[PDB]
């Protein structure tokens, strides 16, 4: 079998599978209060894509389409396009169009639009709601609260580009958003389909490895966490080296070329995440050279060295 | 030598070097009234970042650190620091800050604001102009415009997250950006350093290969085309390779896996950047499974079949 691998990026180097930001650290922490199911960042270590997961950083929790006003109001159901502009098809086996938002919250940014005519533009911040009833981005509409009531035009190409996230600040701080709340892709009472699996650490004493952003923050007190399973450079990565896997789980070790010392070591399960021997929640201390490297195929409950 | 290689990635899997946005397609034009020097997207074969070159897809463009407010304006300066919030470094020997604006232009966005103490936060539109005499991210320091006076707080980090670009509507149409020409990073009358090469055909009857997206507008009539030399996913495979150059020019053939045929070949300059035998402006029409695949070395001078 072709050697497996990982990137020699360095986590600050790599990008957050589920936001278009740069990852800043890795987190661990016991994960039973909550389902952890995100549909970006999903990929198997011998490079099948999962879930809503596609290969570009930057066309994560983005929107194409045209936009309709609502009367009376400042929002936009946008009409959803494909990335190269054309009609969306919603028969697609994809549970929404890749690099659809994988958590209920809202998202602001900027929606933009061209007049082709006259190569016009616009922009306006925008904000979209991922847990609200318009939300149906898997039977190709969502709607878009703006500061505009009138400057967009119909039947002209519209992009909407994230930024951060919001909260209410009249209610409890860092209630939203919600990262491991998967939306309801097709709206109210109507299941989710094709979803990327949950997981879970499965060995005693060991616990989910992420790898952590912040969001920005746009209003509010949000909750700015952001955890993705995989960077978005190991996505790619294993999509085009396609290795096979040899057994359950990859054993990585993260080594600083500094000191030329193993810091710990971790098991990259070959459908996608990572577990470490740990309990408790904790920021992982990594310096800025650290680096993972493939050493060894393993059993699923081989027995890691405590982190 | 080790291998030389290229990603397998198809152009629309890929990501533009100089703006965080998708490519869309490959362009060729002749390049006599401009001077080509962009500072992001640049990088050597073997795996040498050059000018304001970094890794991150995300973090092109932005800008972090701390703001004042203007008395008797919408205008926040940036006292700008690194990406991990410490102190910016004027001495490094580098043209600006890694991934700082490599072109003349009026950059939109959003700048967004956390207070440390409560985890209050907030977000406003706002415009760097990189052509203005305030623009000096080399000294540590950039103004934006923005739609508050008095919302942003001092002494909290502060991010700017770019979108797109906008043009004085009331000026002649597309005029603006001028992706070619460099901002001065120190300011008014005051020399870049550190600079990436300017690059050019140097054999008869080629042009140089660019990589385009299309910025999103913001306002007014912009010029939203943008050209790199390198796709952003090439950047990150060089840094990471180091394969050696064993001469002046990879020869790369663009392949069809559908149909099995090569479409055309060209040269990948050992310093980072491409050419094609082709005179005259042409968008290439490629298939959307179409890769580059790396064939042999050759020299700076060799033949291309016309493209
Ligand atoms: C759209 C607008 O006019 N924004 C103002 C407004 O912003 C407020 C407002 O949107 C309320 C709505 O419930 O939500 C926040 O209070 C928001 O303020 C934002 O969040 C708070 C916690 C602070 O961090 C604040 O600085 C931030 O802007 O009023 C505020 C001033 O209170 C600003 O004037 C916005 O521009
Ligand atoms: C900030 C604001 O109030 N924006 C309005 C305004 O926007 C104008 C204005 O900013 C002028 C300043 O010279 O520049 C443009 O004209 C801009 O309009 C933008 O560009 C034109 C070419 C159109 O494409 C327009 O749709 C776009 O918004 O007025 C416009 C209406 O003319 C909107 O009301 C903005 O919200």
């Amino acid at each position: 079998s072709k050697p497996f691998t990982v990137p020699i990026l360095t986590v600050e180097e790599m990008t957050n599978s589920r936001f278009p930001i740069p990852l800043e650290k890795l987190f661990t922490g016991p994960s039973g209060a909550f389902v952890v199911q995100p549909q970006n960042g999903r990929c198997t270590t011998d490079g099948v894509l999962l879930g809503t997961t596609q290969l570009s950083p930057v066309n994560i929790c983005t929107f194409r389409g045209d936009v309709t006003h609502i009367a009376g109001s400042r929002n936009y159901t946008m009409n959803l396009a494909s990335l190269n502009w054309n009609n969306y098809d919603p028969t697609e086996e994809i549970p929404a169009p890749l690099g659809t938002p994988d958590f209920v919250g809202k998202i602001q940014g900027l929606l933009t639009q061209t007049t082709k005519g006259d190569g016009s533009t616009r922009g306006h911040k925008a904000t979209v709601y991922t847990g609200s009833a318009p939300f149906t981005p898997k039977l190709g509409s969502v709607q878009f609260s703006t500061d505009t009531e009138n400057d967009f035009e119909t039947h002209q190409n519209t992009k909407f580009t994230p930024v951060g996230v919001i909260q209410d600040g009249s209610t409890t701080h860092r209630n939203e958003p919600q990262q491991w709340v998967l939306p309801s892709y097709s709206g109210r009472n109507v299941h989710n389909v094709h979803l990327a699996p949950a997981v879970a650490p499965t060995f005693p004493g060991e616990q989910l490895l992420f790898f952590r952003s912040t969001m920005p923050g746009c209003s509010g007190y949000p909750n700015m966490d952001l955890d993705c399973l995989l960077p978005q450079e190991w996505v790619q990565h294993f999509y085009q080296e396609a290795a096979p896997a040899q057994s359950d789980v990859a054993l990585l070790r993260f080594v600083n070329p500094d000191t030329g010392r193993v810091l710990f070591e971790c098991k990259l399960h070959k459908s996608g995440y990572v577990t470490v021997a740990h309990t408790g929640q904790h920021d992982l201390v990594i310096p800025p050279n650290g680096y993972f490297r493939f050493d060894s195929w393993v059993n699923q409950f081989y027995t890691l060295a405590p982190m």
